[PDB]
RNA sequence: GAACCUG
Protein backbone atom coordinates (compact mmCIF):
# COMPACT_ATOMS: atom_id res chain seq x y z
CA UNK A 1 0.00 0.00 0.00
CA UNK A 2 0.93 3.84 0.22
CA UNK A 3 1.60 4.63 -3.34
CA UNK A 4 2.98 7.28 -4.32
CA UNK A 5 2.05 9.81 -7.11
CA UNK A 6 5.16 9.92 -8.77
CA UNK A 7 4.88 5.82 -8.94
CA UNK A 8 0.86 6.28 -10.27
CA UNK A 9 2.58 8.15 -13.25
CA UNK A 10 5.54 5.72 -13.75
CA UNK A 11 2.25 2.77 -13.69
CA UNK A 12 0.68 5.24 -16.17
CA UNK A 13 3.68 6.13 -18.63
CA UNK A 14 4.60 2.34 -18.88
CA UNK A 15 1.42 1.53 -19.93
CA UNK A 16 0.96 3.65 -22.82
CA UNK A 17 1.74 2.64 -26.64
CA UNK A 18 4.48 3.71 -28.75
CA UNK A 19 1.78 6.25 -30.92
CA UNK A 20 0.92 7.96 -27.13
CA UNK A 21 4.45 7.94 -25.77
CA UNK A 22 5.77 10.14 -28.51
CA UNK A 23 2.61 12.49 -28.13
CA UNK A 24 3.18 12.64 -23.99
CA UNK A 25 6.73 12.96 -23.44
CA UNK A 26 6.49 16.48 -25.83
CA UNK A 27 3.44 17.57 -24.87
CA UNK A 28 3.80 21.17 -23.11
CA UNK A 29 6.97 20.91 -22.69
CA UNK A 30 10.06 23.85 -23.99
CA UNK A 31 11.96 22.70 -26.66
CA UNK A 32 15.43 24.01 -28.04
CA UNK A 33 15.53 24.49 -32.21
CA UNK A 34 18.62 22.39 -32.83
CA UNK A 35 18.12 21.75 -36.79
CA UNK A 36 20.81 24.87 -37.48
CA UNK A 37 23.50 23.32 -35.13
CA UNK A 38 22.83 19.44 -36.25
CA UNK A 39 23.94 20.27 -39.66
CA UNK A 40 26.43 22.45 -38.75
CA UNK A 41 27.90 19.62 -36.96
CA UNK A 42 27.96 17.51 -39.41
CA UNK A 43 29.37 19.93 -41.73
CA UNK A 44 32.24 19.71 -39.65
CA UNK A 45 32.30 22.77 -38.14
CA UNK A 46 33.45 23.59 -34.08
CA UNK A 47 32.84 27.06 -33.75
CA UNK A 48 29.20 28.61 -32.39
CA UNK A 49 27.15 25.40 -32.33
CA UNK A 50 26.21 23.62 -28.81
CA UNK A 51 27.18 20.41 -28.86
CA UNK A 52 24.07 19.17 -27.59
CA UNK A 53 20.43 20.18 -26.02
CA UNK A 54 22.46 20.02 -22.42
CA UNK A 55 23.79 23.53 -22.82
CA UNK A 56 20.20 25.06 -22.84
CA UNK A 57 19.36 23.23 -20.13
CA UNK A 58 22.41 23.85 -18.10
CA UNK A 59 21.60 27.74 -19.02
CA UNK A 60 18.12 28.02 -17.48
CA UNK A 61 19.02 27.25 -14.07
CA UNK A 62 22.26 29.76 -14.56
CA UNK A 63 19.65 32.55 -15.83
CA UNK A 64 17.91 31.97 -12.68
CA UNK A 65 21.30 32.41 -10.32
CA UNK A 66 20.51 29.05 -9.54
CA UNK A 67 23.68 27.96 -10.25
CA UNK A 68 26.75 30.27 -10.59
CA UNK A 69 29.62 28.77 -11.92
CA UNK A 70 32.86 30.05 -10.93
CA UNK A 71 36.50 29.34 -11.10
CA UNK A 72 37.02 25.29 -11.32
CA UNK A 73 34.17 23.77 -13.08
CA UNK A 74 34.08 19.54 -12.05
CA UNK A 75 31.26 17.82 -14.57
CA UNK A 76 30.47 14.26 -13.75
CA UNK A 77 29.33 12.62 -16.90
CA UNK A 78 29.88 15.10 -19.33
CA UNK A 79 29.36 12.94 -22.51
CA UNK A 80 29.48 14.84 -25.66
CA UNK A 81 30.53 18.15 -23.49
CA UNK A 82 26.99 20.19 -23.46
CA UNK A 83 27.43 21.57 -20.00
CA UNK A 84 31.54 21.88 -20.19
CA UNK A 85 31.52 24.29 -23.16
CA UNK A 86 28.78 26.24 -22.07
CA UNK A 87 30.80 26.94 -18.63
CA UNK A 88 33.39 28.17 -20.80
CA UNK A 89 31.67 31.10 -21.87
CA UNK A 90 31.14 32.29 -18.44
CA UNK A 91 33.09 35.49 -16.82
CA UNK A 92 33.92 33.95 -13.57
CA UNK A 93 35.04 30.00 -14.55
CA UNK A 94 38.91 30.01 -14.89
CA UNK A 95 38.96 25.72 -15.75
CA UNK A 96 36.76 22.65 -16.64
CA UNK A 97 37.26 19.32 -16.13
CA UNK A 98 34.81 17.15 -17.20
CA UNK A 99 34.66 13.26 -17.14
CA UNK A 100 32.46 10.65 -18.68
CA UNK A 101 32.24 6.93 -19.46
CA UNK A 102 32.37 6.26 -22.99
CA UNK A 103 33.08 3.04 -24.76
CA UNK A 104 30.25 1.64 -27.10
CA UNK A 105 26.75 2.79 -27.12
CA UNK A 106 27.93 5.52 -24.66
CA UNK A 107 28.39 9.07 -25.64
CA UNK A 108 32.27 10.08 -26.50
CA UNK A 109 33.39 13.98 -25.94
CA UNK A 110 33.57 16.16 -29.15
CA UNK A 111 36.24 18.75 -29.64
CA UNK A 112 34.75 21.92 -29.89
CA UNK A 113 36.56 25.39 -30.41
CA UNK A 114 33.38 27.79 -29.17
CA UNK A 115 34.27 30.50 -26.96
CA UNK A 116 36.82 29.67 -23.94
CA UNK A 117 37.54 25.62 -25.35
CA UNK A 118 41.31 26.07 -23.88
CA UNK A 119 40.29 26.04 -20.69
CA UNK A 120 38.81 22.71 -21.27
CA UNK A 121 39.77 19.26 -20.93
CA UNK A 122 37.45 16.50 -21.26
CA UNK A 123 38.45 12.45 -20.96
CA UNK A 124 36.96 9.35 -21.26
CA UNK A 125 36.41 6.09 -20.30
CA UNK A 126 36.68 7.08 -16.73
CA UNK A 127 33.88 5.30 -14.30
CA UNK A 128 33.14 8.43 -11.90
CA UNK A 129 31.98 6.09 -9.04
CA UNK A 130 35.84 5.54 -8.92
CA UNK A 131 37.33 9.13 -9.49
CA UNK A 132 38.67 10.38 -6.52
CA UNK A 133 37.09 13.60 -5.31
CA UNK A 134 38.90 16.61 -5.76
CA UNK A 135 38.59 20.42 -4.63
CA UNK A 136 36.32 22.18 -7.06
CA UNK A 137 34.52 25.00 -6.85
CA UNK A 138 31.39 24.45 -8.75
CA UNK A 139 30.59 20.57 -9.15
CA UNK A 140 28.28 19.39 -12.53
CA UNK A 141 26.37 16.11 -12.22
CA UNK A 142 24.09 14.45 -15.04
CA UNK A 143 24.20 10.78 -14.01
CA UNK A 144 21.39 8.48 -14.01
CA UNK A 145 20.21 6.44 -16.29
CA UNK A 146 15.86 5.69 -16.62
CA UNK A 147 14.61 2.21 -15.72
CA UNK A 148 11.06 1.21 -16.37
CA UNK A 149 11.52 0.28 -12.78
CA UNK A 150 11.02 2.85 -10.32
CA UNK A 151 12.90 0.30 -7.54
CA UNK A 152 15.84 0.16 -9.89
CA UNK A 153 15.76 3.83 -10.49
CA UNK A 154 15.74 4.12 -6.72
CA UNK A 155 19.23 2.20 -6.24
CA UNK A 156 20.78 3.85 -9.32
CA UNK A 157 19.43 7.66 -7.67
CA UNK A 158 20.74 6.62 -4.45
CA UNK A 159 23.83 5.40 -5.52
CA UNK A 160 24.53 8.95 -7.53
CA UNK A 161 23.86 10.64 -4.25
CA UNK A 162 26.53 8.69 -2.26
CA UNK A 163 29.25 9.36 -4.86
CA UNK A 164 28.35 13.20 -5.36
CA UNK A 165 28.63 13.99 -1.60
CA UNK A 166 31.78 13.73 -0.92
CA UNK A 167 32.48 16.35 -3.73
CA UNK A 168 30.23 18.98 -2.18
CA UNK A 169 32.43 21.30 0.93
CA UNK A 170 32.13 24.72 -0.10
CA UNK A 171 30.65 25.38 -3.70
CA UNK A 172 28.08 25.97 -6.09
CA UNK A 173 26.70 22.81 -7.79
CA UNK A 174 23.73 21.39 -10.38
CA UNK A 175 23.22 17.52 -9.75
CA UNK A 176 20.76 15.39 -11.62
CA UNK A 177 18.31 13.69 -9.35
CA UNK A 178 16.83 10.73 -11.72
CA UNK A 179 14.02 9.50 -9.72
CA UNK A 180 13.42 12.00 -6.68
CA UNK A 181 9.68 10.28 -5.55
CA UNK A 182 10.68 7.21 -4.62
CA UNK A 183 10.42 7.13 -0.33
CA UNK A 184 14.57 6.47 -0.15
CA UNK A 185 15.65 8.61 -2.07
CA UNK A 186 13.51 11.59 -0.24
CA UNK A 187 14.74 10.30 2.40
CA UNK A 188 18.62 10.85 1.24
CA UNK A 189 17.70 14.03 -0.61
CA UNK A 190 16.24 15.42 3.24
CA UNK A 191 19.39 14.43 5.01
CA UNK A 192 21.39 16.24 2.20
CA UNK A 193 19.47 19.17 1.96
CA UNK A 194 20.13 20.23 5.89
CA UNK A 195 23.83 19.38 5.22
CA UNK A 196 24.24 21.76 1.95
CA UNK A 197 21.50 23.41 1.41
CA UNK A 198 19.63 24.00 -1.82
CA UNK A 199 16.58 23.30 -3.51
CA UNK A 200 15.24 20.44 -6.25
CA UNK A 201 14.12 22.23 -8.89
CA UNK A 202 12.38 21.22 -12.50
CA UNK A 203 13.84 22.03 -15.73
CA UNK A 204 10.86 22.74 -18.01
CA UNK A 205 13.30 21.72 -21.01
CA UNK A 206 12.93 18.10 -19.74
CA UNK A 207 10.53 15.44 -21.48
CA UNK A 208 7.35 14.37 -19.87
CA UNK A 209 8.60 11.42 -20.21
CA UNK A 210 11.19 11.31 -17.28
CA UNK A 211 11.04 12.52 -13.92
CA UNK A 212 13.70 14.18 -13.49
CA UNK A 213 14.89 17.08 -11.12
CA UNK A 214 17.77 18.88 -10.10
CA UNK A 215 19.66 19.33 -7.18
CA UNK A 216 20.51 23.12 -7.28
CA UNK A 217 23.26 24.90 -4.62
CA UNK A 218 20.86 28.53 -4.76
CA UNK A 219 17.52 28.08 -3.45
CA UNK A 220 15.38 26.60 -0.46
CA UNK A 221 12.72 25.11 0.22
CA UNK A 222 9.95 21.70 0.88
CA UNK A 223 11.67 19.46 -1.20
CA UNK A 224 8.93 16.95 -0.58
CA UNK A 225 6.15 19.05 -1.83
CA UNK A 226 8.11 20.36 -5.10
CA UNK A 227 8.27 16.93 -5.75
CA UNK A 228 4.92 16.51 -5.82
CA UNK A 229 3.97 19.38 -7.47
CA UNK A 230 6.26 17.79 -10.12
CA UNK A 231 4.06 14.61 -10.27
CA UNK A 232 0.70 16.18 -10.11
CA UNK A 233 1.35 18.44 -13.35
CA UNK A 234 2.66 15.38 -15.37
CA UNK A 235 -0.33 13.30 -14.10
CA UNK A 236 -2.19 16.26 -15.97
CA UNK A 237 -0.48 16.19 -19.03
CA UNK A 238 -1.97 12.74 -19.75
CA UNK A 239 -5.51 13.68 -20.01
CA UNK A 240 -4.46 17.21 -20.99
CA UNK A 241 -5.19 17.31 -24.91
CA UNK A 242 -2.37 17.19 -26.46
CA UNK A 243 -0.05 20.63 -26.98
CA UNK A 244 2.87 21.35 -29.38
CA UNK A 245 6.15 22.09 -27.30
CA UNK A 246 6.93 25.76 -27.54
CA UNK A 247 10.21 26.16 -29.45
CA UNK A 248 12.63 28.43 -28.15
CA UNK A 249 16.71 29.47 -30.12
CA UNK A 250 19.19 27.37 -29.26
CA UNK A 251 22.62 29.04 -27.29
CA UNK A 252 25.03 30.68 -29.21
CA UNK A 253 28.46 29.88 -27.74
CA UNK A 254 30.56 31.88 -29.63
CA UNK A 255 34.48 31.52 -30.79
CA UNK A 256 37.97 32.34 -29.46
CA UNK A 257 40.35 31.80 -26.70
CA UNK A 258 40.15 32.92 -23.07
CA UNK A 259 43.05 33.71 -20.49
CA UNK B 1 20.51 -2.04 -4.48
CA UNK B 2 19.36 -5.45 -6.42
CA UNK B 3 15.98 -6.76 -7.70
CA UNK B 4 13.19 -8.82 -6.02
CA UNK B 5 14.08 -11.78 -8.79
CA UNK B 6 18.28 -11.45 -8.11
CA UNK B 7 17.13 -11.97 -3.96
CA UNK B 8 15.27 -14.68 -5.50
CA UNK B 9 17.81 -16.54 -7.50
CA UNK B 10 20.68 -16.17 -4.57
CA UNK B 11 18.17 -18.04 -2.80
CA UNK B 12 17.73 -20.52 -5.03
CA UNK B 13 21.34 -21.24 -5.54
CA UNK B 14 22.31 -21.63 -1.84
CA UNK B 15 20.05 -24.65 -1.52
CA UNK B 16 20.83 -28.58 -0.36
CA UNK B 17 19.81 -30.61 -3.30
CA UNK B 18 16.68 -31.88 -0.28
CA UNK B 19 15.34 -28.79 0.07
CA UNK B 20 15.98 -27.68 -3.88
CA UNK B 21 13.61 -30.87 -4.93
CA UNK B 22 11.08 -30.36 -2.58
CA UNK B 23 11.04 -26.30 -3.47
CA UNK B 24 10.72 -26.68 -7.10
CA UNK B 25 7.36 -28.53 -7.36
CA UNK B 26 5.91 -27.24 -4.04
CA UNK B 27 2.59 -25.99 -5.01
CA UNK B 28 2.98 -25.81 -8.36
CA UNK B 29 0.32 -27.31 -10.98
CA UNK B 30 1.32 -30.61 -13.14
CA UNK B 31 -0.04 -32.72 -15.64
CA UNK B 32 -0.02 -36.50 -15.91
CA UNK B 33 2.27 -37.85 -17.62
CA UNK B 34 2.14 -41.91 -16.85
CA UNK B 35 -0.34 -42.94 -19.58
CA UNK B 36 1.13 -40.88 -22.39
CA UNK B 37 4.90 -41.80 -21.70
CA UNK B 38 3.90 -45.67 -21.65
CA UNK B 39 1.93 -45.13 -25.16
CA UNK B 40 5.01 -43.73 -26.49
CA UNK B 41 7.41 -46.54 -25.42
CA UNK B 42 4.29 -48.95 -27.08
CA UNK B 43 5.02 -46.64 -30.37
CA UNK B 44 1.59 -45.55 -30.80
CA UNK B 45 1.48 -42.20 -32.45
CA UNK B 46 -2.49 -40.87 -31.69
CA UNK B 47 -4.02 -39.43 -28.84
CA UNK B 48 -1.16 -38.64 -27.20
CA UNK B 49 0.77 -35.18 -26.05
CA UNK B 50 4.41 -35.63 -27.12
CA UNK B 51 5.45 -33.82 -23.99
CA UNK B 52 4.39 -31.37 -21.28
CA UNK B 53 4.38 -29.22 -23.74
CA UNK B 54 0.58 -29.71 -25.25
CA UNK B 55 -0.68 -28.73 -22.00
CA UNK B 56 1.49 -25.49 -21.04
CA UNK B 57 0.09 -24.04 -24.27
CA UNK B 58 -3.09 -24.88 -23.90
CA UNK B 59 -3.25 -23.14 -20.76
CA UNK B 60 -2.66 -19.83 -22.55
CA UNK B 61 -5.30 -20.67 -25.68
CA UNK B 62 -8.18 -21.47 -22.60
CA UNK B 63 -7.75 -18.10 -21.77
CA UNK B 64 -7.55 -16.11 -24.89
CA UNK B 65 -3.79 -15.08 -24.48
CA UNK B 66 -2.63 -16.74 -27.90
CA UNK B 67 -5.53 -17.49 -30.74
CA UNK B 68 -3.50 -20.02 -33.25
CA UNK B 69 -4.21 -18.76 -36.31
CA UNK B 70 -3.49 -19.83 -40.32
CA UNK B 71 -0.40 -20.17 -40.87
CA UNK B 72 2.00 -20.84 -37.09
CA UNK B 73 5.62 -20.98 -36.90
CA UNK B 74 7.23 -22.40 -33.59
CA UNK B 75 10.39 -21.61 -33.25
CA UNK B 76 12.63 -24.25 -30.96
CA UNK B 77 9.80 -26.72 -31.51
CA UNK B 78 11.73 -30.03 -30.12
CA UNK B 79 9.89 -32.82 -29.46
CA UNK B 80 6.41 -31.04 -31.57
CA UNK B 81 4.75 -30.17 -28.28
CA UNK B 82 3.09 -26.88 -29.40
CA UNK B 83 3.13 -27.82 -32.65
CA UNK B 84 0.91 -30.83 -33.08
CA UNK B 85 -0.84 -29.14 -30.30
CA UNK B 86 -1.76 -26.21 -32.86
CA UNK B 87 -2.47 -28.55 -35.67
CA UNK B 88 -5.79 -29.65 -34.00
CA UNK B 89 -7.17 -26.09 -33.18
CA UNK B 90 -10.32 -24.27 -35.64
CA UNK B 91 -8.31 -21.92 -37.10
CA UNK B 92 -5.08 -22.99 -37.77
CA UNK B 93 -3.97 -24.01 -41.37
CA UNK B 94 -0.69 -24.79 -41.71
CA UNK B 95 2.31 -25.46 -38.81
CA UNK B 96 5.87 -25.40 -39.25
CA UNK B 97 8.18 -26.23 -36.34
CA UNK B 98 12.32 -25.41 -36.33
CA UNK B 99 14.49 -26.84 -34.26
CA UNK B 100 18.14 -27.51 -33.04
CA UNK B 101 18.42 -31.25 -32.95
CA UNK B 102 21.59 -32.82 -33.13
CA UNK B 103 23.04 -34.82 -30.13
CA UNK B 104 21.72 -34.27 -26.29
CA UNK B 105 19.17 -32.44 -28.12
CA UNK B 106 15.47 -32.70 -28.60
CA UNK B 107 14.63 -34.40 -31.90
CA UNK B 108 10.94 -33.91 -33.75
CA UNK B 109 8.71 -36.56 -33.12
CA UNK B 110 6.87 -38.26 -35.83
CA UNK B 111 2.93 -38.14 -34.71
CA UNK B 112 -0.78 -39.46 -36.35
CA UNK B 113 -2.70 -37.12 -33.63
CA UNK B 114 -5.10 -34.89 -35.47
CA UNK B 115 -4.27 -32.58 -38.11
CA UNK B 116 -0.61 -33.95 -38.32
CA UNK B 117 -0.76 -33.45 -42.19
CA UNK B 118 -0.97 -29.89 -41.68
CA UNK B 119 2.67 -29.91 -39.76
CA UNK B 120 5.84 -29.55 -41.27
CA UNK B 121 8.78 -29.92 -38.47
CA UNK B 122 12.32 -29.60 -39.53
CA UNK B 123 15.21 -30.42 -37.31
CA UNK B 124 19.05 -29.72 -37.91
CA UNK B 125 17.95 -25.53 -37.99
CA UNK B 126 19.62 -23.02 -35.59
CA UNK B 127 16.92 -20.30 -35.57
CA UNK B 128 19.35 -17.34 -35.21
CA UNK B 129 20.11 -17.98 -38.60
CA UNK B 130 16.79 -18.66 -40.12
CA UNK B 131 15.45 -15.52 -42.39
CA UNK B 132 11.82 -14.15 -40.83
CA UNK B 133 8.97 -15.20 -42.70
CA UNK B 134 5.62 -14.16 -43.33
CA UNK B 135 3.02 -15.72 -40.68
CA UNK B 136 -0.03 -15.36 -38.96
CA UNK B 137 0.86 -16.65 -35.26
CA UNK B 138 4.66 -16.91 -34.15
CA UNK B 139 5.33 -19.36 -30.88
CA UNK B 140 8.44 -19.69 -29.29
CA UNK B 141 10.09 -21.93 -26.42
CA UNK B 142 13.88 -21.18 -26.82
CA UNK B 143 15.74 -19.82 -23.47
CA UNK B 144 18.05 -22.13 -21.78
CA UNK B 145 18.53 -21.50 -17.70
CA UNK B 146 21.67 -21.22 -15.40
CA UNK B 147 22.84 -20.33 -12.94
CA UNK B 148 24.12 -17.48 -13.00
CA UNK B 149 21.41 -14.89 -14.04
CA UNK B 150 24.37 -12.28 -15.98
CA UNK B 151 24.61 -15.08 -17.93
CA UNK B 152 20.45 -15.72 -18.29
CA UNK B 153 20.09 -12.11 -19.23
CA UNK B 154 22.24 -12.00 -22.32
CA UNK B 155 20.48 -15.58 -23.58
CA UNK B 156 16.86 -13.74 -23.00
CA UNK B 157 17.94 -10.49 -24.90
CA UNK B 158 19.64 -12.27 -27.70
CA UNK B 159 16.01 -14.41 -28.29
CA UNK B 160 14.52 -11.05 -27.82
CA UNK B 161 16.49 -9.36 -30.71
CA UNK B 162 15.81 -12.44 -33.15
CA UNK B 163 12.16 -12.75 -32.10
CA UNK B 164 11.36 -9.21 -32.86
CA UNK B 165 11.30 -9.23 -36.65
CA UNK B 166 9.22 -12.47 -37.07
CA UNK B 167 6.49 -9.55 -35.35
CA UNK B 168 4.27 -7.91 -37.43
CA UNK B 169 0.19 -8.53 -37.46
CA UNK B 170 0.43 -12.10 -35.67
CA UNK B 171 -0.94 -13.74 -32.08
CA UNK B 172 2.54 -14.32 -30.65
CA UNK B 173 3.45 -16.46 -27.77
CA UNK B 174 7.31 -16.06 -26.73
CA UNK B 175 9.09 -17.82 -23.54
CA UNK B 176 11.05 -14.49 -21.89
CA UNK B 177 13.53 -17.04 -19.49
CA UNK B 178 14.85 -14.09 -17.36
CA UNK B 179 12.38 -11.03 -17.25
CA UNK B 180 13.16 -9.77 -14.05
CA UNK B 181 17.45 -8.44 -14.76
CA UNK B 182 17.54 -4.53 -15.49
CA UNK B 183 18.19 -4.76 -19.13
CA UNK B 184 15.87 -7.63 -20.21
CA UNK B 185 13.32 -5.11 -18.24
CA UNK B 186 14.34 -2.20 -20.72
CA UNK B 187 14.28 -3.95 -23.62
CA UNK B 188 10.90 -5.80 -22.79
CA UNK B 189 9.30 -2.31 -22.24
CA UNK B 190 10.22 -1.36 -25.73
CA UNK B 191 9.09 -3.79 -27.14
CA UNK B 192 5.79 -4.00 -25.21
CA UNK B 193 5.52 -0.24 -27.07
CA UNK B 194 5.78 -1.67 -30.29
CA UNK B 195 4.00 -5.14 -30.54
CA UNK B 196 1.53 -4.54 -27.73
CA UNK B 197 0.98 -7.60 -25.14
CA UNK B 198 2.02 -8.99 -21.98
CA UNK B 199 4.07 -11.13 -19.29
CA UNK B 200 2.73 -14.04 -18.14
CA UNK B 201 3.36 -16.49 -15.38
CA UNK B 202 2.21 -19.91 -16.42
CA UNK B 203 1.29 -22.40 -13.58
CA UNK B 204 2.84 -25.20 -15.10
CA UNK B 205 5.93 -24.16 -14.89
CA UNK B 206 8.42 -24.68 -12.01
CA UNK B 207 9.72 -22.60 -8.82
CA UNK B 208 12.86 -23.06 -9.64
CA UNK B 209 12.68 -21.34 -13.15
CA UNK B 210 11.07 -17.12 -13.24
CA UNK B 211 10.54 -18.10 -16.23
CA UNK B 212 7.50 -15.89 -18.03
CA UNK B 213 5.67 -15.63 -21.51
CA UNK B 214 4.97 -12.43 -23.59
CA UNK B 215 1.61 -12.91 -25.42
CA UNK B 216 -0.07 -11.24 -28.03
CA UNK B 217 -3.87 -10.71 -26.54
CA UNK B 218 -3.19 -8.60 -23.20
CA UNK B 219 -1.81 -5.20 -21.80
CA UNK B 220 -0.11 -3.91 -18.48
CA UNK B 221 2.64 -3.25 -16.46
CA UNK B 222 5.44 -5.69 -17.08
CA UNK B 223 7.27 -4.36 -14.19
CA UNK B 224 4.96 -5.15 -11.25
CA UNK B 225 3.47 -8.34 -13.19
CA UNK B 226 7.35 -9.62 -13.31
CA UNK B 227 7.49 -8.51 -9.57
CA UNK B 228 4.07 -10.67 -8.30
CA UNK B 229 6.08 -13.54 -9.85
CA UNK B 230 9.03 -12.92 -7.16
CA UNK B 231 7.43 -12.35 -4.18
CA UNK B 232 5.12 -15.50 -5.49
CA UNK B 233 8.51 -17.32 -5.77
CA UNK B 234 9.65 -16.16 -2.46
CA UNK B 235 7.42 -16.74 -0.29
CA UNK B 236 6.90 -20.17 -1.38
CA UNK B 237 10.62 -20.59 0.38
CA UNK B 238 8.88 -20.58 3.67
CA UNK B 239 5.36 -21.63 2.79
CA UNK B 240 5.42 -25.62 4.08
CA UNK B 241 6.13 -27.96 1.24
CA UNK B 242 2.53 -28.42 -1.07
CA UNK B 243 2.32 -31.22 -3.27
CA UNK B 244 1.89 -30.60 -6.95
CA UNK B 245 -2.17 -30.12 -8.16
CA UNK B 246 -2.23 -33.01 -10.87
CA UNK B 247 -4.45 -32.12 -14.14
CA UNK B 248 -5.01 -34.41 -16.46
CA UNK B 249 -3.33 -34.66 -19.69
CA UNK B 250 -4.35 -33.14 -23.18
CA UNK B 251 -6.06 -35.51 -25.52
CA UNK B 252 -5.43 -34.51 -29.32
CA UNK B 253 -6.95 -37.19 -31.03
CA UNK B 254 -6.22 -38.52 -34.11
CA UNK B 255 -7.11 -38.25 -38.29
CA UNK B 256 -6.32 -35.78 -41.10
CA UNK B 257 -7.88 -32.44 -42.24
CA UNK B 258 -8.24 -29.78 -45.04
C1' G C 1 28.11 -22.85 -12.51
C1' A C 2 33.00 -28.33 -13.42
C1' A C 3 41.32 -26.91 -14.95
C1' C C 4 40.31 -27.90 -9.63
C1' C C 5 37.31 -27.94 -4.42
C1' U C 6 32.21 -27.53 -1.54
C1' G C 7 27.49 -26.67 -2.07
N1 LIG D 1 29.49 6.12 -13.89
C1 LIG D 1 29.62 6.97 -14.84
N2 LIG D 1 30.75 7.59 -14.95
C2 LIG D 1 30.92 8.45 -15.89
N3 LIG D 1 29.99 8.71 -16.74
C3 LIG D 1 28.84 8.11 -16.68
C4 LIG D 1 28.63 7.22 -15.71
N4 LIG D 1 27.42 6.78 -15.87
C5 LIG D 1 26.90 7.39 -16.90
N5 LIG D 1 27.78 8.21 -17.40
C6 LIG D 1 27.68 9.07 -18.52
O1 LIG D 1 26.93 10.12 -18.08
C7 LIG D 1 26.66 10.83 -19.20
C8 LIG D 1 25.58 11.71 -18.70
S1 LIG D 1 24.59 12.54 -20.06
C9 LIG D 1 25.41 13.98 -20.50
C10 LIG D 1 25.01 15.26 -20.85
C11 LIG D 1 25.50 16.16 -20.94
N6 LIG D 1 25.31 16.86 -19.67
C12 LIG D 1 25.40 17.09 -22.10
O2 LIG D 1 25.15 18.28 -22.17
O3 LIG D 1 25.65 16.74 -23.18
C13 LIG D 1 26.12 9.77 -20.09
O4 LIG D 1 26.61 10.04 -21.37
C14 LIG D 1 26.82 8.53 -19.62
O5 LIG D 1 27.64 8.15 -20.69
N1 LIG E 1 18.92 -21.64 -31.29
C1 LIG E 1 18.07 -22.60 -31.47
N2 LIG E 1 17.57 -22.84 -32.64
C2 LIG E 1 16.71 -23.79 -32.80
N3 LIG E 1 16.33 -24.53 -31.82
C3 LIG E 1 16.79 -24.31 -30.62
C4 LIG E 1 17.67 -23.33 -30.42
N4 LIG E 1 17.99 -23.32 -29.17
C5 LIG E 1 17.31 -24.27 -28.59
N5 LIG E 1 16.59 -24.88 -29.48
C6 LIG E 1 15.71 -25.96 -29.22
O1 LIG E 1 14.71 -25.26 -28.66
C7 LIG E 1 13.96 -26.14 -27.93
C8 LIG E 1 13.22 -25.49 -26.78
S1 LIG E 1 12.34 -26.63 -25.39
C9 LIG E 1 11.15 -27.27 -26.50
C10 LIG E 1 9.75 -27.53 -25.87
C11 LIG E 1 8.63 -27.60 -26.81
N6 LIG E 1 7.95 -26.28 -26.80
C12 LIG E 1 7.68 -28.73 -26.53
O2 LIG E 1 6.51 -28.53 -26.34
O3 LIG E 1 8.05 -29.83 -26.54
C13 LIG E 1 14.93 -27.16 -27.47
O4 LIG E 1 14.66 -28.28 -28.21
C14 LIG E 1 16.21 -26.71 -28.05
O5 LIG E 1 16.76 -27.91 -28.52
Amino acid sequence: QGETLGEKWKKKLNQLSRKEFDLYKKSGITEVDRTEAKEGLKRGETTHHAVSRGSAKLQWFVERNMVIPEGRVIDLGCGRGGWSYYCAGLKKVTEVRGYTKGGPGHEEPVPMSTYGWNIVKLMSGKDVFYLPPEKCDTLLCDIGESSPSPTVEESRTIRVLKMVEPWLKNNQFCIKVLNPYMPTVIEHLERLQRKHGGMLVRNPLSRNSTHEMYWISNGTGNIVSSVNMVSRLLLNRFTMTHRRPTIEKDVDLGAGTRH
